[PDB]
């Protein structure tokens, strides 16, 4: 958790979309099994992007506008970001090599 930026409503503009560099965005809540399996996997992504990527954390029911905002309509989903705007979208739970492999391909 020392890599991952945790984004609210009032910080969202600032930490993304005003942001240089790609942003991942995960859209979370509690009561999500499939959120907690890639809570994990963002800490070791953030550790070996970091200079190429920030990692972040937009907790839904804390944060309902944002989420309503960017049409969240299942958790986790990971929005990466570039420049203040959605360059992909990964719906679901997926391993630390699948979203490499993600990430890698929309880098
Ligand atoms: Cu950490
Ligand atoms: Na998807």
């Amino acid at each position: 958790s020392d890599k991952i930026i945790h984004l609210t409503d009032d910080s969202f503009d600032t930490d993304v979309l005003k942001a240089d560099g790609a942003i991942l965005v995960d859209f979370w809540a509690e009561w999500c099994g499939a959120c907690k399996m890639i809570a994990a996997i963002l800490d070791e992504i953030a550790d070996e992007y970091q200079g190429k990527l920030t990692v972040a954390k937009l907790n839904i029911d804390q944060n309902a506008g944002t989420a309503a905002k960017y049409g969240i309509r299942g958790i986790p989903t990971l929005l990466l970001f570039k420049n203040g705007e959605v360059a992909a979208t990964k719906v679901g739970a997926l391993s630390k090599g699948q979203l490499k492999e993600f990430l890698d391909a929309n880098l």
